[PDB]
């Protein structure tokens, strides 16, 4: 199906005291299936390895709409210095699996180990793409710490 999985809000200012961040990935149109939905942290200004924080980057289960996910980030307390550290948090191009639907399954036996589904020329593969689960427009999670921050009006 059309699957569309976004962040609750593009940026999101915690404390560094705060040990473990939530966010919940949403999805817009829902979910019916097995889709697993990978996240990667990108490192902006602050560092990774567990520095500022502790990058994290796996797949999210998201089997039917009912049930939502979070993305649980280390935050270190760390009392170093003044940085503008911030560090975004993208997702990854979800993949639906089989068995979690009704009727119409997609088998998935054509896969290639090196990379692509469709591991022959441009048979429609990009409306085959089209027909897979995605991200929403713009979703981005740009994760921001340090010693004294700002907090904005955060509300939904």
């Amino acid at each position: 199906h059309a699957g569309i999985f976004t962040f609750e809000e593009p940026v999101t200012h915690v404390s560094e005291s705060i040990g473990i961040m939530e966010v919940k990935v949403l999805r817009t149109s829902g979910a019916r299936g097995n889709v697993i939905v990978p996240y990667k942290t990108i490192e902006g200004t602050a560092r990774g390895g567990g520095e500022d924080f502790e990058d994290t980057c796996g797949e999210l289960e998201f089997q039917n709409d009912e049930i939502v996910k979070i993305i649980t980030i280390r935050i270190f307390d760390r009392e170093e210095y003044e940085k503008e550290c911030s560090f975004s948090l993208v997702l990854e191009e979800p993949k639906w699996i089989r068995r979690g639907m009704k009727g119409g399954f997609t088998i998935t036996e054509e896969y290639d180990d090196k990379q692509p589904l469709t591991s022959k020329e441009e048979e429609e593969r990009r409306i085959a793409e089209m027909g897979r689960p995605i991200l929403g427009e713009h979703t981005k999670l740009e994760v921001i710490i340090e010693e004294s921050y700002e907090f904005k009006s955060t509300v939904d």
